[PDB]
């Protein structure tokens, strides 16, 4: 199995989007019994929705904050927190009854995944709100958290080469191959043996392609003329494509780290394939 290379963002620059919650529960700190975990709800400048992972420090927005650096991947955790969070769930499926509950209980589940107090000290109550609203949130965390620790979903790519069919047609031995993957983009092929002289490849539609790029979800046709001495070929196909994953930003101690979704790239090799025939 190949080991995909995700390309790492640099930075990331976050906006107050005017929402803003003194919180529907308190934690047991270990200096400070029911204190309250308020937030205010960020984006990132493509218009994702960020969460914070520090509840002592201020939300990572304003001039003073400015861009934060990209400081490390997240887990597979924070990448099923939001998969299963809001927004990419809505209120109702949460069990929330209304987006502030939905969002704050998802940033719950962010501040208990990055360490900053455990479940058991959560206190379930706030003076401010009833406990019928408070009740909400709590569903809705305890449905996030558990898919996040206990759910199977991560990002992922998969990527396969696999051979479909042979067969000699006019002047060639033919060699089809379908291509696979659940993001979208595109594959290079490379030749790890020599290339027979006058070898070519086609596209799924019968064009050929001079660029050795194939299509995903698709498929090619190497062909090998039949003058070619008897023998093999070998090669590979590396994937290009887009992955949306999380990832963690440093706020320098001063303003909270921040983790987000963004979209980049992801370079993935498939196996190692083989094309044989014989010489007439």
């Amino acid at each position: 199995g190949a080991m995909g290379d995700v390309t790492k963002p640099t930075s990331a620059k976050f906006i107050e989007t005017g929402v803003k919650t003194d919180g529907y529960i308190r934690v047991n700190m270990p200096n400070h019994p029911n204190e309250w975990m308020i937030s205010s709800q960020f984006k990132d400048s493509h218009g994702n929705i960020g969460y914070c992972m520090d509840s002592e420090l201020p939300s990572p927005t304003g001039s003073g904050a400015g861009s934060l650096k990209y400081k490390g991947a997240g887990s597979d955790e924070f990448y099923r927190m939001f998969k299963g969070g809001f927004p990419s769930k809505t209120a109702k499926e949460l069990g929330a009854g209304n987006d502030t509950e939905a969002w704050y209980a998802t940033q719950l589940v962010s501040w208990v995944l990055a360490g900053n107090f455990k479940v058991s000290q959560i206190v379930w109550s706030h003076p401010n709100h009833t406990a019928a609203e408070t009740a909400r949130v709590k569903k809705a965390f305890e449905k996030i958290y558990d898919y996040a620790k206990n759910g199977k979903d991560t990002p992922n790519t998969e990527f396969s080469i696999t051979a479909s069919k042979t067969a000699d047609e006019g002047k060639y031995h033919t060699f089809t191959y379908k291509t696979a993957s659940n993001k979208t983009g595109n594959a290079k092929l490379t030749f790890t043996s020599a290339k027979p002289a006058g070898m070519k490849i086609y596209d799924a539609d019968g064009k050929e392609i001079t660029n050795n790029t194939v299509k995903l979800n698709s498929s090619f046709t190497i062909k090998v003329p039949v003058t070619t001495p008897s023998g093999t070929l070998s090669f590979k196909g590396t994937a290009n494509v887009s992955t949306t994953n999380p990832f963690t930003f440093d706020g320098r101690g001063v303003y909270q780290d921040a983790v987000v979704m963004i979209t980049t790239s992801e370079t993935k090799d498939s196996k190692s394939l083989s094309a044989k025939w014989t010489r007439a």
